[PDB]
């Protein structure tokens, strides 16, 4: 029996009898700003928690990369935002490097650890008053963007839903 070792007969553990424990094996990497942690707080859920404080205009990333022609579901919010041509002229638009932040001149903790899915744990604000999330989409990819400070210990960060995606934020009749 997969989960617990079981020791009878000579039956041999194939097929890898995994399972995964408090601690998973994945282990998302996630910027040193914020705490990756399963802690149901009622009201919400599970949360990255901000260890570190934030000032008002802060963004968490990165969640995705992902460019216009990048194959996307449907709707995360919109309707379509694929609704340009990727042409991307290479006279311009290439960045075939990538800018690190290493220990040039760099006292900036972005572009180094994270996945992406580590934002996608983010929820509502278990309460009216602790209002301060909402989700920005720039150049195709998605962002969440804080309103104001943020105090170590809460972690504020949703796209606003009251349904799937569309009418949470954005007008269901976008572009009429």
């Amino acid at each position: 029996g997969s989960g617990f070792p079981t020791s009878e007969d000579f039956t041999p553990k194939e097929g890898s009898p995994y399972e995964a424990p408090v601690y998973i094996p994945e282990d998302i990497p996630i910027p040193a700003d914020f705490e990756l942690r399963e802690s149901s707080i009622p009201g919400a859920g599970l949360g990255v928690w901000a260890k570190r404080k934030m000032e008002a205009g802060e963004r968490l990333g990165p969640c995705v990369v992902v460019p216009r022609a990048a194959a996307k579901e449907t709707d995360f919010g919109w309707e379509q935002i694929l609704t340009d041509v990727e042409v991307s002229p290479q006279e311009g638009c290439i960045t075939k490097i990538s800018e690190d932040l290493g220990s040039e001149k760099f006292c900036v903790d972005a572009n180094q650890a994270g996945a992406g899915s580590w934002l996608k744990y983010i929820r509502v604000a278990c309460s009216c008053d602790d209002q301060n999330l909402t989700m920005c989409q720039i150049s195709e990819q998605i962002y969440y963007k804080v309103i104001k400070d943020i105090e170590p210990g809460e972690e504020l960060l949703v796209h606003v839903k009251e349904g799937v995606y569309p009418l949470g934020t954005v007008p269901p009749g976008l572009d009429e």
